[PDB]
C-alpha cells in the first residue's frame, strides 16, 4: 500500500546477468554508477542504453564525489571548481554555464541526474555561496535536469560510531540550515546527514520523522524527492541491514532508499520493499531529465559559447 523504492548500483562497467534480473523489479526505480563503473563517455552511454531496454523508467545517476579520476581519453568536460568561478565579476553567469555544461554532457550519455559536489552544501560569506549554488542550479535546469543536494540539516567536520551534534535546533537553524532554507525553493531533491542532534531528536536525519516531515517538508516547505543516507554501508560493520533500515527511511518519509557497493544488502532491501507491495512515490519521476542521449551535443552552439564564456574568464584552456 506505502510508497517507496530502491537505487541500488552495480560491479562492473557492463551489465551481468544478475544486474539484468534485479533490474526488473518494479520495486527499484534508481541506478547510481561511480568511477568503477565507468571507461569514457562512450562506453557510460551504450550502459545507460542497456539499460533503458530493461527498464526505460529507471532514473540513472552518476556521483561525481568531488571528480572522478583520470577522464583523458574522450572523456568527460573538466569543469572549474565553485571557489575559482567565485572570484569573477560574472560569477553568477559563470556558475549558470557551469551547471549547463555538466548536465548537457550527463544526460547526453544517457544519464537522468549528476550528484554535483557543488551541491553539497555543508561540505562546501554564505550567502553568496548560497547566490552562486542557486546559479548553477539553473544552468541544470536549463539543461532539462533536476538537482539534488546534501546533506541535510548540514554538520562539516567529522565524528568510529554514527555523528552526533549537540547544538539546539536554533544554533542549527542561524547556521547548517541556512544554505538549505534558501534553496529548498529550487532543489528538486535532497539527500539527509548521517548525523543525530539529540536536541532535536534521537534519530538520525534520515529516520527522523520530525527532522523530514516536520523541518524539511513543514518549515522549509520542501516538496521535492528525499533520498535516504547509504543505508548499505558496506565494510562500516554496523550491524541491522539494508532490510530494516529502508523500512526505517521510508517510515520517516524517504522516497527512495540508496543501498550502494552491497548487492547483498541491495537484494535484502529489494525483498523488503516487495513484502510491503510499495508502488512508486508520485513524486519520483521529478528526477526524470528533459535531455536525451546523443553524440553531436559537443559541436552545438550552445555548448561552444559556454565554454567561450569560461575561457574568457581564464577558467579553462
Ligand atoms: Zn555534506
Amino acid at each position: 500500500h506505502m510508497q517507496g523504492s530502491l537505487m541500488l548500483d552495480i560491479g562492473g562497467t557492463w551489465l551481468t546477468a544478475e544486474d539484468r534480473q534485479i533490474l526488473r523489479h518494479p520495486e527499484v526505480g534508481g541506478l547510481i554508477i561511480f568511477a568503477r563503473n565507468i571507461e569514457h563517455p562512450a562506453q557510460v552511454r551504450e550502459l545507460c542504453a542497456a539499460i533503458r531496454a530493461i527498464r526505460p523508467d529507471l532514473l540513472l545517476a552518476v556521483d561525481q564525489e568531488g571528480g572522478r579520476v583520470q577522464r583523458l581519453r574522450q572523456g568527460f568536460v573538466r569543469l572549474p571548481a565553485m571557489r575559482a568561478i567565485a572570484d569573477n565579476p560574472n560569477a553568477e553567469e559563470l556558475a549558470e554555464h557551469c551547471g549547463w555544461l555538466m548536465a548537457t554532457e550527463v544526460q547526453a550519455v544517457g544519464l537522468d541526474l549528476s550528484f554535483a559536489p557543488v551541491l553539497d552544501l555543508d561540505h562546501q560569506d554564505p550567502e553568496r555561496a548560497a547566490l552562486l549554488a542557486g546559479a548553477f542550479i539553473r544552468g541544470m535546469h536549463a539543461a532539462g535536469m533536476a538537482a539534488t543536494g546534501k546533506h541535510f540539516p548540514g554538520h562539516g567536520w567529522a565524528e568510529v560510531a554514527i555523528p552526533e551534534d549537540a547544538r539546539s535546533l536554533e544554533e542549527i537553524r542561524r547556521s547548517d540550515l541556512v544554505p538549505f532554507a534558501r534553496l529548498a525553493g529550487q532543489l528538486d531533491a535532497l539527500m539527509p546527514a548521517h548525523v543525530i542532534y539529540p536536541q532535536v531528536d534521537p534519530q538520525p536525519a534520515g529516520f527522523s520523522r520530525r527532522w523530514l516531515q516536520e523541518i524539511l517538508r513543514g518549515e522549509l516547505k520542501f516538496d521535492g524527492v528525499i533520498f535516504s543516507d547509504d543505508l548499505s554501508m558496506a565494510g562500516a560493520h554496523v550491524v541491522g541491514d539494508a532490510a530494516s533500515r529502508i523500512e526505517a527511511a521510508l517510515a520517516a518519509g524517504c522516497d527512495m532508499g540508496l543501498v550502494c557497493n552491497d548487492r547483498a544488502s541491495a537484494e535484502l532491501a529489494l525483498a523488503a520493499l516487495q513484502r510491503l507491495k510499495v508502488t512508486p512515490p508520485s513524486r519520483l519521476q521529478r528526477m526524470r531529465g528533459k535531455g536525451y542521449a546523443n553524440t553531436d551535443y559537443r559541436q552545438q552552439p550552445r555548448w561552444l559559447e559556454a565554454l567561450s564564456a569560461l575561457r574568457a574568464a581564464q577558467l579553462i584552456d
